[PDB]
C-alpha cells in the first residue's frame, strides 16, 4: 500500500507540472517531468 | 503560489520516499530520493 500511495503521489504531481509547463514554458519544469516518468516507471516495476 | 505548490509537493515526497526507504531499504527508492531533492533546489532557486 504505501507503494500505491507513491504512485499516486507521482501521478498527482506529474498533472501538476504539466499545467505548470502550459502556463509558463520554463525548460526546468520539463526536466523534472522527464525525471518524474521515471519515477512512475521504476514504482510501476516494483508493482510488478 | 503554484511554485510553492510544487514544492511543497517535493517536501511530501521527500517524507514518503524516505519512510519507504527506511522499511523496504530498496536502492531505486534510494535514487528517486536524490531526484526529488535536485527538484526541491531546482525550484528553491526559481523562489525566494
Ligand atoms: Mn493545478
Ligand atoms: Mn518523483
Ligand atoms: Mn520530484
Amino acid at each position: 500500500d504505501y507503494l500505491r500511495e507513491l504512485l499516486k503521489l507521482e501521478l498527482q504531481a506529474i498533472k501538476q507540472y504539466r499545467e505548470a509547463l502550459e502556463y509558463v514554458k520554463l525548460p526546468v519544469l520539463a526536466k523534472i517531468l522527464e525525471d518524474e516518468e521515471k519515477h512512475i516507471e521504476w514504482l510501476e516495476t516494483i508493482l510488478g
